[PDB]
DNA sequence: CGGCATACG
DNA sequence: CGTAT
DNA sequence: GCCG
């Protein structure tokens, strides 16, 4: 099992659903509190057990496995033999727990604010609506749109988002192109939002673009919500006789960026600072969205394709459905 | 012990 | 500060 | 919280 989640298959559906989602509950939490070292020891220890090939059954299974210390082999431990582990249920239960998770699942609002809010009495989202005044204009779109918001997107909705989408995009520039990204992408049969990456074959003409398409989209009374190379919208998404909202982020890149734009809007999020802290720390490489850069040659690396980067960081190629982790 | 991904709006 | 994977 |  190696160390880093880039260097093995992780599929969306595994064998290990129960004891990862468990320390996915811990990860939040520390992340709740500010402590992103613990955050990111659950986050790994819980996509360790979703690459195993089976049910992990008995605490010696755990011998050896990366990111398995003391606490995440007692949650485990606890799980295996009473179903529960009592530190995650009084997590689960807390007033903390419930309410910053509430908070900031609110589009405009992050673990700062949700803090800030909880330590001066605030609990829930009518608490919020009584003093607006208080609010961005994000964050009133986010509490107003938070019901839909929090309903799942279904691949069904996606398929029309990205016909609208490549409309607006074809008047904007002809020739532009535009791919799903995201959790579709490796396979989501659900998610929270859609990621579209927008490109055009020629370099630099798509330059400009993003403006274009927006300015589009909201003349076909589509937009709800907008705030340059990413938008992050709020669509609105005809429904049987009416209609919801949706959360849609708009990215634009390069065609010389666009492996690049590919791999880290592909996601998933765990997946993405694992693969820049491998390039980094095993490769010294320095990867991000628009490009990898040697910093002894000073110079950057170019790929036509997610096998090039793969291929560059000397790792085995992973479809975009075995980079769930 | 220091590090923990790296951007844009 | 928020947002994104 | 865990790794190197
Ligand atoms: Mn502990
Ligand atoms: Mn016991
Ligand atoms: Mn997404
Ligand atoms: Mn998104
Ligand atoms: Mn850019
Ligand atoms: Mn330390
Ligand atoms: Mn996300
Ligand atoms: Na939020």
């Amino acid at each position: 099992m190696p160390a880093y989640a880039c260097q093995r298959p992780t599929p969306l559906t595994h064998h290990n659903t129960g004891l990862s989602e468990a320390l996915e509950i811990l990860a939040e939490a520390a992340g709740f509190e500010g402590s992103e070292g613990r955050l990111l020891t659950f986050c790994r220890a819980a996509s360790v057990l979703k690459a195993l090939p089976s049910p992990v059954t008995t605490l010696s299974q755990l011998q050896g496995l990366p990111h398995f210390g003391e606490h995440s082999s007692r949650v485990v431990q606890e799980l295996l033999e009473h179903g529960v582990c009592e530190e995650v249920e009084r997590v689960r239960r807390s007033e903390r727990y419930q309410t910053m998770k509430l908070f900031t699942q609110i589009f405009g609002v992050g673990v700062k604010t949700a803090d800030r809010w909880y330590r001066e009495g605030l609990r829930t989202l009518d608490d919020l609506r009584e003093q607006p005044q208080k609010l961005t204009q994000q964050q009133k779109a986010g509490l107003q749109h938070h019901q839909d918001l929090s309903t799942p997107v279904l691949r069904s909705d996606v398929d029309a988002l990205q016909q609208v989408v490549e409309e607006a995009v074809g008047q904007a520039l002809p020739g532009a192109t535009v791919t799903l990204t995201g959790g579709f992408r490796r396979g989501k049969l659900q998610g929270h939002d859609v990621d579209f990456l927008i490109t055009h074959p020629k370099e630099g003409q798509e330059a400009g673009l993003l403006p274009r398409v927006m300015c589009r989209l909201q003349d076909q009374g589509l937009i709800l919500y907008h705030q340059f190379e990413r938008s992050f919208c709020i669509f609105r998404l005809p429904q049987p006789g009416s209609w919801k909202a949706v959360r849609v982020d708009l990215v634009v890149a390069p065609v010389s960026q666009f492996p690049f734009a590919l791999l880290g809007w592909t996601g998933s999020k765990l997946f993405q600072r694992e693969l820049r802290r491998f390039s980094r720390k095993e490769k010294g490489l320095w990867l991000n969205s628009h490009g990898l850069f040697d910093p002894e040659q000073k110079t950057f690396f170019q790929a036509a394709s997610e096998e090039d980067i793969f291929r560059h960081l000397g790792l085995e190629y992973l479809p975009p459905e075995q980079r769930n982790a």
